[PDB]
């Protein structure tokens, strides 16, 4: 039915609140805004790296048995210091006294505490690890919520899917603060930041169907994303994923028609020990997305959007195509001089991938220049080369250099 008693949001170059229920929203002078969706806000581990929300004093909660849940999406850098072992921060503060609510994080973690006013204590803990080949939740973007029910359960959800619950209904009268403050506190890492956005208050346990709506609407699924969860980008470089089989990456072996990319491995492996230990995402060549048909004056890249892919080797661009009227559905992919193209089939769509696990597929469906689909590109083994080709695994990440990820580029 309603909507939000809170309801945060950018708006011609202020953070208001669409609810109109906040005396006022008060932001720090190292808050910093991300241009392209100024909705992404980032919070480094410094003091006047803060937003203070002032609550109207009819909002505030102090009940024993009124439901309430928050929502927002956040952008957690992996951790790389020994320091981050065994610090748990606290990132947003809604406490008083010793009671109210905090959304807090540690190493590999997202915490939700509620204490009541007799120091009664009850924690829901979403807990991801370092220790993995890929992560979905590591310095990508993620959908978290959490719904409180004073009968039963405190719930956290991430990314639409139920992952803990614990019962509150022993905790008694809870009085959260006047001010909610969204600043890094008690962090001895000095380095770690986070990114923010969307963050809803809500006078109701969310159930299961509003939350994932909430995902759905808030996804902005109109635009693709990069691997992390920010909009795709013309004219940007990205190392690439193939998701189907991700200890491999994009090589060429050479360029032009009888050249040929393909997949190789092994992809390798970033470390710290005891820290993390996940595969290397810079690997390969980089493609950059370019524009053909979009008359759009912005830099990015929407959900059927018709693209060329340029391939970059030796930093030199060339451009992905296939001569479709080789034998066979596979039409192996080349590099080409982007002068010698010519009339084979290079025009690509971009289509974001619906479904339910990993964020942020992106397929490409190449077209020849009358427009007719040649196929979704993936790859095939030929003679155990697993050359890519465009076919009636093709589901893709596009991954750019981000400080949260912490890896030395080579190439």
């Amino acid at each position: 039915m309603d909507t939000s008693i809170l309801n945060l949001r950018y708006e011609s170059n202020h953070l208001i609140d669409l609810s109109r229920y906040a005396s006022k929203i008060n932001i720090g002078s190292k808050v910093n805004f991300d241009p392209i969706d100024k909705n992404q806000i980032q919070l480094f581990n410094l003091e006047s790296s803060k937003i203070e929300v002032i609550l109207k004093n009819a909002i505030v909660y102090n009940s024993m048995y009124e439901n309430f849940s928050t929502s927002f999406w956040i952008r957690i850098p992996k951790y790389f210091n020994s320091i981050s072992l065994n610090n748990e921060y606290t990132i947003i503060n809604c406490m008083e006294n010793n009671s109210g609510w905090k959304v807090s994080l540690n190493y590999g973690e997202i915490i939700w505490t509620l204490q009541d006013t007799q120091e009664i204590k009850q924690r829901v803990v979403f807990k991801y690890s370092q220790m993995i080949n890929i992560s979905d939740y590591i310095n990508r973007w993620i959908f978290v919520t959490i719904t409180n029910n004073r009968l039963n359960n405190s719930k956290i959800y991430i990314n639409g899917r139920l992952i803990d619950q614990k019962p509150i209904s022993n905790l008694g009268n809870i009085h959260a603060s006047n001010n909610i403050m969204f600043k890094l506190d008690g962090c001895r890492d000095t380095h770690r930041y986070i990114w923010i956005k969307y963050f809803n208050l809500f006078d109701k346990e969310l159930n299961e169907k509003e939350i994932k709506d909430l995902y759905d609407n808030q996804s902005n699924s109109g635009i693709l994303k990069d691997f992390w969860g920010d909009y795709l980008q013309y004219d940007k470089p990205y190392y690439m994923l193939n998701l189907y089989d991700p200890n491999k990456y994009v090589d060429v072996n050479n360029v032009g028609i009888r050249g040929y990319m393909y997949l190789k491995g092994p992809r390798g492996s970033v470390m710290t020990t005891n820290i993390y230990l996940n595969s290397s995402l810079y690997r390969g060549t980089k493609f950059i997305i370019k524009k053909y048909a979009s008359g759009n004056k912005d830099n990015i890249v929407r959900n059927n959007d018709r693209v060329y892919i340029n391939v970059v080797v030796k930093n030199k661009e060339y451009r992905l195509a296939t001569n479709a009227s080789q034998a066979g559905v596979e039409k192996i992919l080349s590099a080409l001089e982007i002068p010698d193209v010519g009339n084979l089939s290079q025009v690509v769509v971009m289509k974001s991938k619906n479904d339910q696990g990993i964020t942020n597929k992106c397929k490409m469906n190449l077209q020849d220049n009358n427009g007719n689909d040649i196929g979704f590109i993936g790859f095939h083994q030929f003679n155990n080369i697993a050359k890519l080709v465009a076919s009636n695994g093709c589901s893709w990440e596009f991954i750019p250099v981000d400080d949260g990820w912490g890896e030395r580029p080579l190439q």
